[PDB]
């Protein structure tokens, strides 16, 4: 459970994402590959992008991270409260994709990495600090919604 003051930084930080979803999915999606690179391959048509210019001017790629942040953004405003639409996700996620929660970290790091290099100014200690708390919610609650389905993270 997050305080109020940690919810406003959250949501404080996400609006300035807001200004260009499309950019930093992109960015996420760029320096988790990098990083972890068997990520990549459960991205099974993206899989054949082979560098960053050519990531960057896919399409897909593009709008397949607003999908993404667009969710992920829609979850950080509940508040945590947020099982009807932490539901269909891991649904999909869990007894689909089958990405595991490890994955989930990766891209975590991602997301933080991504901000702080853009947003440094709005994405001080206690912000950072305030959007790991968010995201360890969101990653324990679906890891709980994966094992509910079978399989678990
Ligand atoms: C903040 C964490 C993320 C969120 C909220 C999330 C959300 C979504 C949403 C809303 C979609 C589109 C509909 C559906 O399939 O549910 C989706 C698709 C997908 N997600 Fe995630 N994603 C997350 C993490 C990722 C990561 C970490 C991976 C792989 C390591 C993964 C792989 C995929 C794949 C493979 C698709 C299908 C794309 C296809 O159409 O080609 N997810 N995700
Ligand atoms: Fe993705």
């Amino acid at each position: 459970v997050l305080s109020e003051g940690e919810w406003q930084l959250v949501l404080h930080v996400w609006a300035k994402v807001e200004a260009d979803v499309a950019g930093h999915g992109q960015d996420i999606h760029i320096r988790l590959f990098k990083s972890h690179p068997e990520t990549l391959e459960k991205h099974d048509r993206f899989k054949h992008l082979k560098t960053e210019a050519e990531m960057k001017a896919s399409e897909d790629l593009k709008k397949h991270g607003v999908t993404e942040l667009t969710a992920l953004g829609a979850i950080l405003k509940k508040k945590g409260h947020h099982e009807a639409e932490l539901k269909p996700l891991a649904q999909s996620h869990a007894t689909k994709h089958k990405i595991p929660i490890k994955y989930l970290e990766f891209i975590s790091e991602a997301i933080i990495h991504v901000l702080h290099s853009r947003h440094p100014g709005d994405f001080g200690a206690d912000a950072q600090g305030a959007m790991n708390k968010a995201l360890e919610l969101f990653r324990k609650d679906i890891a709980a919604k994966y094992k509910e389905l079978g399989y678990q993270g």
